[PDB]
């Protein structure tokens, strides 16, 4: 499945090179801009440990997920990812522990030293 496919053939976005982040477009987007750290960006997502068989659906499906990007108010692998996106585009991030929520886990939903999978619809972004 997607999650395979993305360990297999996904692109590393990460700064160190370990493939921690890896990134498939699923759906390409508009433009060339990408959203900057400090702008407010709106998505939809779905998420999962990565061999989970469903996506979580403990969020409302309708409601835009806000936050500022690159300032520390998600995981790490959401600043780097959603930093990629175009506005439109839909993408499938998979994503090693310490770019998650590493040794800690947050339980129960998520395992200490848990990899994860995202798809993320970047809809918005704005600046100050
Ligand atoms: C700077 O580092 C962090 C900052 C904030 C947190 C709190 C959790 C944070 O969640 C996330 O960052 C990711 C990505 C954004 C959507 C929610 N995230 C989740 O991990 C999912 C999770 C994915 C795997 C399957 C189980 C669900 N969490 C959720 O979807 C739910 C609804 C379960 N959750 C409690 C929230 O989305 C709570 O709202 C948040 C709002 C902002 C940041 C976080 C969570 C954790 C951090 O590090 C571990």
């Amino acid at each position: 499945g997607a999650p395979a496919t993305v360990t297999e053939q996904g692109e590393d976005i990460t700064s160190k090179k370990d493939r921690g982040v890896l990134k498939i477009v699923k759906r390409v987007g508009n433009g060339e801009e990408t959203p900057m750290i400090g702008d407010k960006v709106y998505v939809h997502y779905k998420g999962k440990l990565s061999n989970s068989k469903k996506f979580d659906s403990s969020h409302d499906r309708n409601e835009p997920f806000v936050f500022s990007l690159g300032k520390g108010q998600v995981i790490k692998a959401w600043d780097i990812g959603v930093a990629t996106m175009k506005k439109g585009e839909i993408a499938h991030l998979l994503i090693k522990p310490e770019y998650a929520y590493g040794s800690a886990g947050s339980l129960p939903k998520i395992p200490s030293n848990a990899t994860l999978f995202f798809e993320i619809e970047l809809l918005d972004f704005k600046g100050e």
